[PDB]
């Protein structure tokens, strides 16, 4: 609970608090709270105010709470969260490993706070993990330090529900309004969402990550025994059933159910029976989940609370997919390479050096040719506080715009034609320049198998002065529209290379509209990671990659502002990428992507195989 | 090892020979490797290697290749890091510059004979009439690799004929903070599952 | 500086120390040190012993140093390096990020020592970075934490010089001998080097 004080506008932020002419008007908002809310059993921590500087009055009211009710502690944040007007330390937005110094109000690192000379109090965070748009990246690193150290205690997540308002058009259909669009000046135009769910209510994708790291059971594997440990403090395990399943490539072999009962703060060992070993290639996966059988007051029957996955002993493929008896044929022109095989054929535009048109039928498979891609639509965690009038150089979007990633273009260097005994090999190199400075280098080889599949190998090379690029991959525009998509990898939600601790590796099936996640502010969405097989319509893709298929393009998400003004384009845009950047973050105005997950190797490699039917 | 496949290819300006291998033991397949050989028209050679490691056997030591050259020279010339030795976990001391030394300083005689003398992060290697380009780690020695494992003292080693040369792509940190428990930290182990490297042989 | 006490063989390692029949023979090796080395300006930290368990005698001599010379601190290692017989924490071979638990004598992580409930003293390591053969790997990670945190202070490196002995063959040429090759039983055959330089002297890499 909290009184009603905030003075976040004055210069400096302790003018109306330190001056003692304002003591009567300020001490009628704390006294008349305590006399209203002191019988209830729920409130355990009082708090004075938020973002109002430090002064003498915040020391004056503190003994007034601590002298008329001694059974609860008192918490206060502003001024650095160390002063005499508090009992438990509570910084806002403090990082985990790195630290940043300011004049006169530092924010030290969370492991460094406790070891300063003469410090004994605990530490509960008041605000962490800002959550606008795609966020809650790097969330898993907090919940290792929260369980290893004894004296850290946890934190509070900003914020739960959106703040949107509705408004009607001339058709009668509504659309969610935001910020300063009613007709006021001035405004701030994006900082009103702060969403973990929508305003309906209907859950974001970002919630099911926070469900997983906060679970009440912890599991650990050893040999052939599984170990279950608890995290309750008062309750005995009355209704819990364990549910185990072994899996090979989407085909089940063994399953079972074991009843469970653990003491508080105890341990239990569960012995697994023998499991049959397969003969073909594959990685054996093990999945364990926890199910309640009866209905409580706050849940129905059949609720799920905890899960965990591991990798078991495996076996690797030995034989070779060879061979077939069909031989491809090729022929040349001054604009196009024509490589056919029976019904199916391929064409190569000379000047772009790209795949111009692929054929099944008598049917146009594609419109836009096969091309590399090096960027994304700017999310909220890299737009900063920059706008069209005031600029800021430390944000990511202004550095990329400054160097010229969005503007640069390619120039061709070399394409050669080769004919093997069973295949053909077409080699092509490219380079991207801007204002006379050479940005990026790429070299790729195309191989056309005799069976019917295609083998593509890519070698990219990045200069060391320009800032680090967003993605490394390629995209295209398919012409047919289907109903469902089928991927073999991770699911069922979305996930990024920094937020992937929540999924499990299994087969999944969904229709098309669930892949697009409509945010209120339109940006990039819907990448699936770690997959090994992709199936859509009549087409097939194999390798190790990250992907997203969408109805919408990539440029139109960058240009517009609202979510009700998007229109559907024809065809389906498909985007396949090799290596990708974490999103963070812990603030939204300073960059907060951690250094381990950036893209700074200098050299990279990836391989993929196209296939029909 | 057991061989699987080798094919011969003739381009317009080059030739391409493709070869795959696999290593097994007691009926369980340990390691997989696939490599391509390309012979340029200028005089140089281009070699590309793709290796693949199973996920149950513990993590291997190095990933590379070695050979036995027949001529003996006086000095070696490398372009990269120097002048001492360095490993991928102990490399904060060198600087990136040209260096020149005679042969005997490359072998560091410990009293207990073991592995020694890898140079890391280099970009050019020159010894005698030969030339190697890419991005790699290397050591050239008078001694073999097996005889360092077998014996016990340092005064009982004898010199073999020729020069053994060893070139490696990716390598393991050594630690450590104890000597009875393992102490190599988890960040510098070799657990990706897939790896890639490329190198170019050249004469004169 | 250090007195002359080590009892690393008995079972358990506090038999000859906790039993008070051995107090006179043990308190003639600390008293006659302090009266020999107290005028010099170089010594700044006294130390009782190494690897000898914990008992009552190590609490008994501690006030005897801290009552006849108050101008220097007193350091002691064994038993977990937390007990009442010391003033500055000194674990041996403690790691930096991961930790390993033992029964009854843990070795917690070096950033985790200072944040336990009711702990205020500094921390100087007594032994770190064992150095036989190719070693001193991962050494750079200590010297980031030594400069970021205020209250850590540094450590001591084992060991400086090799312990080799010479012996002659029939040719007259020498070779460095090690361990149990003279003709004794038993032996340990590699743990005598611990080298940062050779025995000449000539520096390691
Ligand atoms: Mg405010
Ligand atoms: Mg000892």
């Amino acid at each position: 609970d909290e009184a009603n004080i905030e003075t976040h506008g004055m210069v400096p932020m302790n003018r109306l608090t330190d001056d003692p002419r304002w003591l009567p008007a300020m001490s009628e908002r704390v006294t008349r709270m305590v006399q209203r809310d002191r019988n209830h059993p729920s409130v355990i921590i009082w708090s004075l105010g938020n973002e109002s500087g430090h002064g003498a009055n915040h020391d004056a009211l503190y003994r007034w709470i601590k002298s008329v009710d001694p059974s609860r502690p008192v918490q206060y944040e502003g001024g650095g969260a160390d002063t005499t007007a508090t009992d438990i330390i509570c910084p806002m937005y403090a990082r985990v490993d790195e630290d940043q110094p300011f004049p006169a109000v530092p924010k030290w690192s969370i492991k460094k706070w406790l070891s300063l000379p003469g410090e004994t109090r605990p530490l509960i965070l008041c605000e962490y993990a800002h959550a606008m748009g795609n966020s809650l990246g790097g969330f898993a690193k907090y919940w290792q330090a929260f369980r290893q150290y004894p004296r850290l205690q946890g934190g509070f997540v900003w914020d739960w529900v959106d703040q949107s308002l509705i408004k009607y058009d001339e058709n009668g259909n509504p659309w969610s309004a935001y910020g300063g669009d009613f007709g006021d000046t001035p405004n701030d135009r994006q900082f009103c969402m702060n969403g973990l769910v929508f305003a309906d209510r209907t859950p974001h994708p970002a919630l099911t990550e926070a469900k997983h790291q906060q679970q009440f059971f912890q599991f650990r594997l050893s040999g052939q025994t599984i170990e279950v440990t608890s995290e309750y403090l008062f309750r005995h395990s009355d209704n819990e059933l364990l549910h185990w399943m072994v899996a090979l490539d989407g085909k089940p072999l063994a399953s079972g159910e074991v009843p469970l009962d653990v003491a508080p703060q105890g341990k239990q060992l569960i012995e697994l029976p023998e499991l049959p070993q397969p003969e073909s290639a594959g990685q054996l996966w093990l999945t364990v989940r926890v199910v309640q059988p009866n209905a409580t007051a706050w849940s129905e029957a059949g609720h799920i609370s905890a899960w965990q996955q591991w990798r078991l002993a495996e076996n690797l493929s030995v034989t070779l997919p060879a061979a077939s008896h069909a031989i491809p044929h090729l022929t040349t022109s001054e604009m196009d390479f024509c490589i056919e095989l029976g019904n199916k054929r391929w064409q190569f535009n000379r000047q772009s050096g790209f795949l111009s048109q692929m054929w099944i039928g008598d049917k146009k498979q594609l419109l836009t040719p096969l091309r590399d891609q090096f960027t994304r639509a700017p999310l909220d965690n890299d737009i900063g506080v920059s706008e069209a009038t005031r600029i800021d150089p430390n944000a990511w979007v202004e550095r990329w715009k400054a160097a010229g990633h969005y503007q640069a273009e390619a120039a061709l260097l070399q394409c050669t034609a080769d004919t093997l005994a069973d295949a053909v090999l077409i080699t092509t190199a490219h380079a991207w320049q801007h204002q006379g400075k050479t940005l990026f280098i790429s070299r790729k080889t195309y191989r056309i198998d005799g069976s019917g599949q295609m083998a593509i190998t890519v070698d990219v090379e990045v200069a060391s002065d320009t800032p680090h690029p967003a993605r490394i991959g390629l995209n295209c525009q398919l012409a047919q529209v289907a109903e469902r998509v089928n991927w073999l990898g991770l699911g069922p939600q979305e996930n990024y290379p920094d937020r992937l601790t929540a999924a499990c590796f299994d087969r999944w099936d969904l229709p098309l509209s669930d892949m697009y996640t409509p945010y209120v502010f339109p940006s990039e969405n819907g990448l699936r990671c770690g997959t090994r097989e992709l199936n859509y319509g009549p087409h097939q893709w194999r390798g190790d990659f990250q992907f997203n298929i969408s109805r919408y393009s990539q440029q139109q998400l960058m240009e517009t502002s609202h979510r009700h003004l998007l229109h559907a384009e024809e065809g389906t845009w498909l985007n396949i990428d090799g290596f990708h950047m974490g999103i963070g973050g812990d603030d939204s105005w300073s960059p907060s992507v951690s250094a381990e997950f950036q893209l700074s190797a200098g050299r990279y490699h990836y391989q993929l195989v196209w296939c029909q039917k």
